[PDB]
């Protein structure tokens, strides 16, 4: 029993992080096979941050201007290119710690890990999801740029996020491994806003079923409603609307329970009508909507990774 | 003088169109050095469609169960492997008609050429948008799954499009070149929708400004209005909101014509109220949302391609 905001084991990863050191600037690589990739940003100078041209910055670079640190070994970097919003540094040494790996691009909604790291080494792992306006909500402070997002299939690492820059608003925004940024932003240090974000309701519906699972039931009831009705009621209370595709990916958990989506939907449209009076789900005193149907499952049916 | 929607030449792309079989399935390739892209339901049948397991149908396929033809010449498939929602198919005969190219990832509100194929030859090109809910209005027919989109930056082909298939509504959905989609679509033949589509601002915005510099000046007034108070009009009128960045953007456009954004922007914010009482702009009856401002400058400015 019992229901945590549980990230992904972070040893195949550890293995993968760098320090990259670009004149007085230094961040975070990642380090696969032999190509380490970082922010493109690390080229830049306080000069550069509000108007940068990358293409010039990088042409007036060489190799030997990119000092990169595996701990104590320094690797000797024999090539340099951009791909979009990533540097890529081709090194003379391939990683023997090299995972399994994929780069994926993730959807709003979902979930990942996140290691954190700091001069190359990790400092702390954490989980998140993906908002809906292409933010995430972390915890980072300065040098944590290059910093990567992952989900562990089975053996297999897929890379998902890479960290460029914290919003005014004190959320976070990066791209996938291949270097195309998450939402419209972009890597220059002007003023920048994310869109008005939305609460994930399959996330939500989820998260009730893991209540149900771990014992809490008060507020169930009898009712049932249909996809049509919920979603108005959903939509003025700045909820993500609800597909049949998302009907479907709770049935795992609506079999577990013996409770029918729509059933646990006319719940959820009492919760936002009436508010949770005081009382608590799962040690919560507010809707939760970064767990998704898949983590539910892998928690209270318990997968493991090789 | 004169404003047309233009598309990109698309000779260095027409050479990379090969027709890819397997089975009893055909579609278009995209045939760069050795390798050969398409969408992975290339390996589905009729019993897959609804739930494909692409992982089980790609591990029971050889090499020889794909059929790829370069016109008349076929080519000799010696590896695939799948990248998200991408086939890629290893040849052995390096295309020697590669140009220059990158694979992109483009934001809503961005345009690109379209070169529609049917059986590995190309039948027309087209200027589309990415629209806000991350779907293309093309203009698509059975056997089309496999066309590319792509803009021409220099001598560079900057593909960031490829067609998998059509939604119910009839526009259309796709995945970049690394086979990741666009939007929160899978490529199943299930009944998928598209979030409610908005009108690209900044796009209405260059488009008025090439009418004024094409002699349509009517709609002009000596107001003036604020970002604030021209966005709290905008979003009544399922309009994107529009940044100081698109104002930046605009840039080039004001200073040919003399004309404040925002005294643009007023109206634009009067065209909204009062309609266009019968009048055309630039041989419309609407606002048109699909230039952007690069368009514009192109096309009333004249950049040329190596
Ligand atoms: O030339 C472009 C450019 C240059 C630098 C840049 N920064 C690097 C240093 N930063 C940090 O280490 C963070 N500090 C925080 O407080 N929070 C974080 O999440 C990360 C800030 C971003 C961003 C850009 Cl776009
Ligand atoms: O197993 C999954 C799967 C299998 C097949 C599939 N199709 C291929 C044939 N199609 C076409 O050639 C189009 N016909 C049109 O009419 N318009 C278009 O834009 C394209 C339809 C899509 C789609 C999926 Cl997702």
């Amino acid at each position: 029993s019992g229901f945590r905001k549980m990230a992904f084991p972070s040893g195949k990863v550890e293995g993968c992080m760098v320090q990259v050191t670009c004149g007085t600037t230094t961040l975070n690589g990642l380090w696969l096979d032999d190509v380490v990739y970082c922010p493109r940003h690390v080229i830049c100078t306080s000069e550069d941050m509000l108007n940068p041209n990358y293409e010039d910055l990088l042409i007036r670079k060489s190799n030997h201007n990119f000092l990169v640190q595996a701990g104590n070994v320094q690797l000797r970097v024999i090539g340099h290119s951009m791909q979009n919003c990533v540097l890529k540094l081709k090194v003379d040494t391939a990683n023997p710690k090299t995972p399994k790996y994929k780069f994926v691009r993730i959807q709003p909604g979902q979930t990942f890990s996140v290691l954190a790291c700091y001069n190359g080494s990790p400092s702390g792992v954490y989980q998140c999801a993906m908002r809906p306006n292409f933010t995430i909500k972390g915890s980072f402070l300065n040098g944590s740029c290059g910093s990567v997002g992952f989900n562990i299939d089975y053996d297999c690492v897929s890379f998902c996020y890479m960290h460029h820059m914290e919003l005014p608003t004190g959320v976070h925004a990066g791209t996938d491994l291949e270097g195309n940024f998450y939402g419209p932003f972009v890597d220059r240090q002007t003023a920048q806003a994310a869109g008005t974000d939305t609460t994930i309701t399959v996330n939500v519906l989820a998260w009730l079923y893991a209540a149900v699972i771990n014992g809490d039931r008060w507020f169930l009831n009898r009712f049932t409603t249909t996809l049509n009705d919920f979603n108005l009621v959903a939509m003025k209370y700045n909820y993500e609307p609800l597909t049949q595709d998302h009907v479907d990916i709770l049935g795992p958990l609506s079999a577990q329970t013996g409770i029918a989506v729509l059933d646990m939907c006319a719940s959820l449209k009492e919760l936002l009508q009436n508010g949770m009076n005081g009382r608590t789900i799962l040690g919560s005193a507010l809707l939760e909507d970064e767990f998704t149907p898949f983590d539910v499952v892998r928690q209270c049916s318990g997968v493991t990774f090789q």
